[PDB]
């Protein structure tokens, strides 16, 4: 298939680390040579050892075996360690490349694909392709070296008998397959034609009522006697054939052995043939069987591994987020305009937001209220170009977003929400995340203090340097919300999107976040997804959007005088 | 467990056929002796054969191998054939005993149990227990003979090496097990303690939105760099442990071999040690491994087989139909009385037939009409004691049925129905089923003629001797109904139960069954499960039975004047 092409595009990654692979190959070749030399040892032991009284050739054999085995052990350890070094560095490079490309993909993917399968793709898939390729390579090298060593040994010791053995073996193999196939065919024939007598046993055993009513138990017994005798005869024939199967296989095998011995009997063969030579040749042939099987399976293993790696590679070069804007904006000080904005979620058919006209003023606050799933979060996701608009315009500082690079635009917008992601790091590196090289410690402490998030930090292990994480020290919901407000305050983001909490926290916690958010943070161009009424009444412009279409817009008093849907919603509040 | 008790319970079945078992045992013992002698052959070939120039010892070996092999083949054939003979006759006897008892089980059993599972019980279960016991016996005998032969050979050739080898081998086995267990414990520990680093890589992989908004791609890449390096190091630790695992096993194995050779080096054992002896001993030890494994598995195989046979035996000695009546009735000429008959189906809870007072007169006809499932077939099933009543009395010829044997009572009642069971036999043996030794061919032809079932038999292949069956020549519904009426007519049954057809047949067929049934068959004490209105209005006494109990009784005109449920039922007709 195309697996070899995948290996061609894969070798570049392994090319830097070829030294360990070469050492592993040398170690494997030496291991195979060690095993074939251990087999070589078998000749002198039976030839110049036990025979006669030559003691020397035998008082060294335990030491020779010990040395060969310790060489095998150390070379196996070196081979495995270095092959795993190459595999580990290949996995490291592949995972790093996959993740580097990963960050920067359309958000829709993490919506449709959960983190479980994606983490599996990062770890398990790369580990599997590495394990498969490493196993295939080590099997090929080791078994090939062992096989060529065994062949060279068999030919070197006595070729006059090595040729006969290697010629007869395929013949006997194919004869065995032919006989087994023929007799299994006979077995299948008998098995398919078995089903012609048991119907008689079934039929007689369904008429229990007619047998009893007419009183014919003896006749039924006679009939079952006959049918059982016939069944036993059929089983007789079945077993007779199935049993005469195997002794034919033993017949051909032992006949082959007899022919080998007879060929050795002629003086044409024994020009160089001692007992040790015969034992070495036969033992080598016997021990050569397993390497052939492993070498045959290596190809399927390699193909499967390279198929998985091809799937990973195809994933690697998928589409990325489009960055075709070139202008860079600093300190945006204008308005946000939604002009005939219609958007559909990629994958869904029904539009989630239709024909929106909206004006977010510079420095004023707008509360966008609606029900859950009404599209009141799609607008917030859209203002940062997480999803592209199908039609319309998003007008910020006099120009549209797709004319702007994502870095500057996303630096111009902050998201203060109850749910916040906390990286495994310190508070000082979390407040100024990705910008710790621009802000000093004093500014970080100042921002934490004006967020009213400073008090619970002085009660931590190291305070302004304690390690936080999603797999470590956990902060409360109010605490993480406060830390997010501190992060937003230090960066001084022109534009804000605020996801308000769905539930009230503790009285100390609520008052803190409330005071911080209102007097310190809320001084910029803001859009708030209001859930509580208190924020709604202190909003400069309130817009009610349902099913992706705005219903009414104005001020709270104006909307109440309008007696629209928001009037009913507030009445419930 | 209790398997051995079942085996003793089973031996009697095999006791008649012990000759074949003895022959099979002798053949198996001789087969094992043949194999161990084939191994014995390995010594002269390497000792007085290939070495030196002794031609004779080498030119006979192919013929010796051929003779041993043909002996093995013929003895395997004889052994398997005789063991199959014993198994086949045991299965035949067991099936016959099971079926003979089976015919006497309460009808409810074939209602609750289908014929498929019961046929499986008869065939597959007995075959499985026979195969298991035969395999266990042949394995035990063959492998035991082979093992004792190998042991006696190893001890006879050179005991100074046989004791050392058979002492060292268990030590090496337990050492291998201990080392493998320890290192697998280490592997499990490392595997469980891995799960502390991948959670981090999962953590940063969930906050895709916060990374993009704050612009922290480089920091995220650095974090994944560190975590990937740590992951690679931990995988390194695994690979080092699992790689150093195996060479320890090879170390201890090769050290054992070195110790064996060193023990052979001392003159303590070399009082008798040639190359042929060493090869024979080592090859025998190598080839002894498989018989031990088979002998260990034989016990589990035997236990499973005997458990299945115990299940079959438990089914064999279950309850049978109760026959505690002793009076015998010939030519019943009285009335059938149902007195307060309340009956429940065994297994169901709701009564199917409650508190009936019913009189079936001698020679008059009663039509029992009702809906499907109303209990109008339970009465017919009940009149033949297929199911015993819970309370009440069934009064026939002045006595209850339970005072009467089932044979006479069932000979006093015939069932003429559309659905009829046709046994695989001739027409003359089906018309006079179970009574062909009492009736002549002339009477059979007469009965067939008055049933108007003679015309379609003269057009058959052999007429009154054609083989019918449910797996052969099939008759039409009208034809089988006619043959059933002929059977009932020849026997001249005092009491009749007639299940009328639910659908009209062909015009020639309808007239044949009708005229026969009315003019010829309908002259006795009869109960008809009427479905057509024609039979209803020509009935002496008509009873309407609802699912719970009878409601009205009388004549057709009387019941119409009653304006009861039967009036409405006839109105639909």
């Amino acid at each position: 298939l195309s697996t070899w092409q995948t290996f061609r595009r894969l070798w570049p990654t392994i090319a830097p680390f070829k030294a360990g692979l070469i050492v592993a190959g040398v170690a494997l070749i030496l291991n195979a040579a060690s095993d074939t030399f251990m087999l070589s040892l078998l000749k002198p032991l039976l030839d110049d050892g036990f025979g006669k009284t030559d003691r020397s050739v035998l008082v060294w054999m335990p030491l020779v075996v010990i040395g060969l085995m310790i060489l095998r052990g150390i070379t196996s350890y070196v081979s495995s360690y270095c092959i795993s070094w190459v595999s580990g560095k290949v996995v490291m490079t592949m995972r790093r490349r996959l993740f580097g490309h990963m960050m920067g993909m359309p958000v829709s993917f993490f919506d449709k694909q959960s983190t479980g399968t994606l983490l599996s793709r990062i770890t398990y898939d790369s580990e599997q392709v590495a394990s498969s390729s490493s196993g295939a390579l080590i099997t090929v090298v080791r078994e090939g070296a062992s096989i060529i060593g065994l062949f060279i040994m068999m030919f070197y010791y006595s070729w006059q008998l090595s040729i006969i053995l290697i010629v007869l073996a395929p013949i006997v193999s194919i004869a065995i397959r032919v006989v087994s196939k023929r007799f299994r065919n006979i077995s299948k024939n008998m098995q398919n034609t078995m089903g012609q007598v048991t119907t008689s046993a079934e039929q007689m055993l369904k008429g229990h009522k007619e047998v009893l009513i007419f009183g014919g138990q003896e006749v039924e017994t006679k009939r079952f006697d006959k049918v059982s005798n016939r069944m036993r005869l059929q089983g007789m024939k079945m077993v007779s054939a199935s049993s005469i199967s195997d002794p034919i296989i033993q017949l051909i095998a032992s006949l082959a052995l007899a022919f080998v011995l007879y060929a050795a009997s002629f003086p044409s063969v024994m020009d160089s043939l001692t007992a040790g030579t015969i034992t070495v040749v036969f033992s080598s042939m016997i021990a050569l069987m397993r390497p052939l099987k492993s070498l045959t399976n290596v190809n399927a293993q390699f193909q499967r591994g390279m198929a998985a790696c091809q799937t990973l590679f195809t994933i690697l070069d998928s589409e990325q987020e489009k960055d075709e804007g070139k202008r860079v904006i600093e300190r945006a000080t204008g308005d946000v305009e939604f002009r005939n904005v219609t958007f559909t979620y990629p994958g869904r058919d029904v539009p989630a937001l239709r024909n929106i006209n909206l004006k977010i003023p510079a420095g004023k606050t707008v509360a966008l209220v609606g029900r859950s799933g009404s599209g009141k979060s799609t607008i917030a996701s859209l203002i940062t170009r997480f999803y592209d608009i199908d039609e319309g315009e998003i007008l910020m500082d006099g120009h549209d977003l797709r004319e702007y690079t994502l870095a500057s635009l996303r630096n111009q917008v902050a998201l203060v929400s109850q749910n916040v992601h906390l990286f495994n790091d310190t508070v000082a590196n979390n407040i100024a995340y990705a910008r710790t090289e621009q802000y000093s410690r004093e500014q970080i402490e100042e921002a934490a203090r004006m967020a009213y998030a400073m008090d619970f930090i002085n009660k931590m292990d190291n305070g302004l340097d304690t390690v936080i994480g999603e797999n470590g020290v956990l902060l409360s919901g109010g605490q993480r919300q406060r830390i997010a407000i501190a992060r937003a305050l230090l960066r001084d983001s022109p534009i804000l999107i605020l996801d308000e909490a769905t539930s009230a926290l503790d009285t100390e916690s609520e008052r803190a976040i409330q005071a911080a958010l209102d007097e310190l943070q809320k001084n910029r161009t803001s859009l708030v997804i209001a859930h509580r009424l208190s924020t709604i009444e202190k909003a400069d412009e309130i817009v009610v959007v349902e099913d992706g279409v705005i219903v009414e817009r104005g001020t709270h008093n104006d909307l109440l005088e309008h007696r629209g849907v928001y009037a009913q919603l507030h009445k419930m509040q």
